[PDB]
């Protein structure tokens, strides 16, 4: 199958990647603001919306990786393999969650459009030289 | 946070642990029937349901566990905890993928409700030693 | 004083051992299923039957010998005598475990009388020869 | 599961716990004094009440707990654990049991309500030093 | 500043003093009182009372040097220097958290000027000689 | 007890630690400022507000824990575990307070739920890269 996680969400990867890697907050950042603002409805019984699910495969799939990691560590009492597979992830799998995190918080925020329009303009700013390009760069609030 | 995937569709973690593990169809088995049964709606640009939208990140999520255990194989130096967390990775993080994957195509073909009371109906028969229980299985339709 | 737990219950210590060791599934098994049908009643403020103040006493006493047994091994530091302490509950108590946690569990599933005309029903049955006696037992279910 | 045997009679383990483990009668005496006063009903086949459905499970646990004190007593053969093993079931076990028959004996002949108002009273009272606290103490009535 | 935490309360550091410290329960005592007798609006989501706001802060800072002495004892590997915090706790700041949670228990149960009346009425008889002293003292409640 | 000193206030631990530590003002600099504003209400003997009374039992117990660290610094005989426990309680105890100060300074001048929607707004703000974020921060008024 070839699945596009953010096609039924009106984007796509491509799009996603038009910014670039160093724009997105760390994925530690991402799940503690996912906490900050919509613990009690990511915790809840209710598919409050497709964002919702999405997030909470997720976090949840991040929190697999990271187990993997502690249990490496500490029951197969090799830190050393641990680093490795931190490091794997960090650099193979981390930016792929930066991107999903920020998007799905992003859409909840600020709303679906609201996001996709800001994904084009930004990509546009950053891409015009310092010189040519207006010095406030595109906000959402 | 504590996530529960299943909680959002009317189930628990504890509920599908009910079914013993040796009991579910392989992730190869399981990712083959949801093309075969939902390949057009799982690549469509609808939000088709809950369940279409959990199984996208799911069968995306996998691609990316197997890419990790690939390279674990073919990368990790020390080989007494090599072989073990290709182990865990398939086994362990793959029970998880074969109890969710198995969840959300039953649903979609059988209906949430029958696929809630097959559960408890199996676990209690599975338990019941062979000479107790009926010959006839609890059957999915 | 000579107490019969099952006295009260319309049944006696000799009508369960009527049925042999063998056919009771192990005392995890039934705890798993007391919790996969019945957790929530369990841990409720209300005396929802005797059936579950009987289960509630008998699951605890069971968590407290499993208790010692885990207290033995780690905090004593001595998993010999932890061995033979299991071996000890497992051969000496588990039975009864096993016929009471079985009866009172089966009591709520399946009605109290059904249960007790399934006993002498079995009993019959499997005292039986494998020649003489019916090829499909009599089933609770 | 997390089950309180106390939660269904209106209490709780913190509860019970207030009062000082000392001031609890001996086991020996606490089963001496449910067969004065109850023998009759105890060993009855009328579910006379919960407290007495409690009982009955609590007075026959003991006696396997006891066989298995006396059983490690002549067969374990570390001297180290042995006495500690003895010791931790006949005062740490010991406790739990003489919290739950003083408490299900004591709710029979004084009432329910009593009882709790009585724990609440009579923990405040003890802890209140020597100087500070009445020369009369709460009595169960 | 010159902060009074009695002050709000009709009371004074003075007044307090005036009872002999060996009068006070242990601090473990009070918090277990505490907890006992007002667990659930401690812990709850309503101002019940200045004492009650009080308390929450006392307790909390307590839970605070218990959480460096144990950190000491076990994060820093050194039981030595955590003996030393521990008693530096007791003999220098233990009797101050003694009156503060004695005065806010003792507040919520008898209430606020009957407390006050018993701080006086308490100081003058123990200070009385024994000879000359009623031998009944004064009791709250 | 699980004590929350915000949840009485309308907040919780997590939502203030959505901050990072590093915006908070010095603890020196709040007391400050609480003298500054409220030196008047803070020595006065009426219970102005919770806040009020919040405050006083906090800035009581960080003089003790300031003695406590100025003893360890003068009283400690091992040098390894000396400056790691003064650092302990001036940054790691220190946050706690520095929390606490703010929060209840903030809420007294600027009101409790602009304080609140301040934290939310605040959290995003910093979090999210410079590039994304606008170049006005939000401000406490
Ligand atoms: C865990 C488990 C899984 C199944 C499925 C196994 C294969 C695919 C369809 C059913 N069944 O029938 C069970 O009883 C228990
Ligand atoms: C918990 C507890 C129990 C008793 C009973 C022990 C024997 C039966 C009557 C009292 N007493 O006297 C206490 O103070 C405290
Ligand atoms: C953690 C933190 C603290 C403040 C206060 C710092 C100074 C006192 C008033 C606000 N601010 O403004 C933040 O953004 C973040």
């Amino acid at each position: 199958m070839d699945i596009d996680p953010y096609k039924e969400f009106g984007a796509t990867v491509e799009l996603l990647s038009f910014l670039p890697s160093d724009f997105f907050p760390s994925v530690r950042d991402l799940l503690d603001t996912a906490a900050a603002l919509y613990r009690d409805a990511l915790e809840s019984p209710e598919h409050c919306s497709p964002h919702h699910t999405a997030l909470r495969q997720a976090i949840l799939c991040w929190g697999d990786l990271m187990t993997l990691a502690t249990w490496v560590g500490t029951n197969l009492e090799d830190p050393a393999s641990r680093d490795l597979v931190v490091s794997y992830v960090n650099t193979n799998v981390g930016l792929k969650f930066r991107q999903l995190l920020w998007f799905h918080i992003s859409c909840l925020t600020f709303g679906r459009e609201t996001v996709l329009e800001y994904l084009v303009s930004f990509g546009v700013w950053i891409r015009t030289p310092p010189a040519a390009r207006p010095p406030n760069a595109p906000i959402l609030s």
